[PDB]
This record gives C-alpha cells, structure tokens and sequence, in this order.
DNA sequence: CCCCCCCCTATCGAATCCGTCTAAAGTTA
C-alpha cells in the first residue's frame, strides 16, 4: 500500500522549519511510521530572510540545523536527503562550471554525500531531447563520475553504459 | 573584580551586408 505510508508536511518560514524538524520528525520516527526524510527544498527558506550582510545568523541557523538531522539520522540509522538550489559564480572546486551549490561552505561542510543533477539545455536541445547528466560530486567513498539519465511517464530511468 | 571570539551574495546584455554573367539565327526571282 503505497499512498498510506507517506506523510506529507509544509512549512513557510526558517523558525517553523527549526521547529518542525526539532519535534515533529523524532515521533515520526520514534513509532517507526518512517525510515526516511526528504527536504524538497533547504535553500529557499534561507534566501529570503538574510541578505549578505547577515551571515553570522545564517551560519548558526544552518549549523543547528545540520546538528539536529546529523543526530537524528545516526540515532534512528535513517537516510535523510536534502534538495538544493544553485547561484551564480561571478577556490572550492568549481573553476569551469557556472552554478554552484547556494548556501555555501558552511552548509557545505555538514554534508557526507553531494550529487549534482544538470540537464544542458543550451547546447544539444535540438537534436530534439533533453540532456540530462546525474554526476558524483564528493563522497568518502565514491570516485568522481557521471552518468545520463532520462525522465518518462512511468518515472526516472538510467540509460545503460554511459557511466564516466 | 579577573580573561578571550563570527561571517557570503547575486546575472547582464545584440551587432553587421556583399558581389555580375552569358550570343543566336537566312530569306525570297
């Protein structure tokens, strides 16, 4: 029973997001209802609030954060996996590429495994599909590597032999 | 009253025309 065992939760500010995963998350997975939690998206609270003269609240903000789902995922030995957003770079592995990962070092620094998921749209759109590419950006055990993927009706699917 | 520290962000914005070639078919005392 698929549709049963999904819990769906929304949030709207940085303060009801802190409080959301601080106790609502450990009874989800107390009770053993969930073995698993996705964030749709971290970047977008924090990019509207703090502008670029307020760093230091963004960084304990994001610091607590990471604490808290680091402590949570050890505890209950449940993946957690974050969705992210990109900036624009106008040092930290990033020289020939034009979008880096948004929140920065600090953010950067609480993370185990980071992916990077890239569709090149400018360029090979007219041979009349999409490129879609799905590369390996750090991990303690990974080698750096990519490989293409396509999105269809019945969902994501790995187009066999093209790993890098 | 005493002695030492913190932190990145975010895309924009179109211009500029050139250079000619190849001739064919007689008619009516």
């Amino acid at each position: 029973r698929f549709g049963s065992q999904i819990f769906i939760e929304h949030v709207a500010d940085v303060d009801t997001l802190l409080e959301c995963v601080n106790k609502k998350v450990p009874v989800l997975l107390s009770r053993g209802m969930a073995r698993l939690v996705v964030i749709d998206s971290v970047a977008a609270p924090f990019r509207c609030e703090f502008d670029s003269q307020a760093s230091a609240p963004r960084a304990r903000h994001l610091q607590s954060l990471g604490a808290t789902l680091r402590e949570l995922s050890s505890a209950f030995q449940s993946p957690v996996l974050c969705i992210n957003q990109v900036t624009e770079a106008m040092p930290l592995g990033f020289w020939d590429e034009r979008v880096s990962p948004a929140l920065g070092i600090t953010w950067a620094n609480q993370l185990l495994v980071r992916l990077l998921a890239d569709r090149l749209r400018e360029e090979e759109a007219a041979l009349g599909c999409p490129a879609r590419t799905l590369r390996v950006l750090s991990a303690p055990h990974l080698p750096p590597s990519s490989c293409s993927y396509t999105i269809s009706a019945e969902g994501v699917r790995g187009t066999p032999g093209t790993q890098s």
